[PDB]
């Protein structure tokens, strides 16, 4: 008659990749971050540097077309919408910031994982073991899955 996707398809892409690190490590992190959700969630995302993607990664420093944009270090990690014409969709991390694959100071996967929720079109959690919250906590990417509660949440993204 028929269903029915809101999306199936999620086509992804990067605009630049930070030199805080390697390339690889870059989209790495984004890449895992993208299929943690791509595991819970029915949401097939593909990353692809060459075509057309539904939503962008945008590495800006500062002022970048936002009133707030940016901080450096610290104060917004990263912001990034799902539900939103134009921008919506599509998220943007702090490059002014210096993101590393361990501990260190922000974990990119970790934002990552919290944005691309975002992308995905998730109204923040309220609860600090998931990852959704507008918060942030040092999660294990050894332990590495959602909340119950967070499942919920994403399981909200029909509907
Ligand atoms: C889970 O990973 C996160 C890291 C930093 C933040 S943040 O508190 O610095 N910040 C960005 C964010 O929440 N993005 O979705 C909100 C800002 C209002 C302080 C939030 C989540
Ligand atoms: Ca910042
Ligand atoms: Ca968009
Ligand atoms: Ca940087
Ligand atoms: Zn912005
Ligand atoms: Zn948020």
């Amino acid at each position: 008659m028929g269903p029915v996707w809101r999306k199936h398809y999620i086509t992804y892409r990067i605009n630049n990749y930070t030199p805080d690190m390697n390339r690889e490590d870059v989209d790495y992190a984004i890449r895992k971050a993208f299929q943690v959700w791509s595991n819970v969630t029915p949401l097939k995302f593909s990353k692809i540097n060459t075509g057309m993607a539904d939503i962008l990664v945008v590495f800006a420093r500062g002022a970048h077309g936002d009133d707030h944009a940016f901080d450096g270090k610290g104060g917004i990690l990263a912001h990034a919408f799902g539900p939103g014409s134009g921008i919506g969709g599509d998220a943007h991390f702090d490059e002014d910031e210096f993101w590393t694959t361990h501990s260190g100071g922000t974990n990119l996967f970790l934002t990552a994982v919290h944005e691309i929720g975002h992308s995905l079109g998730l109204g923040h959690s309220s609860d600090p073991k998931a990852v959704m919250f507008p918060t942030y906590k040092y999660v294990d990417i050894n332990t590495f899955r959602l909340s119950a509660d967070d499942i919920r949440g994403i399981q909200s993204l029909y509907g």
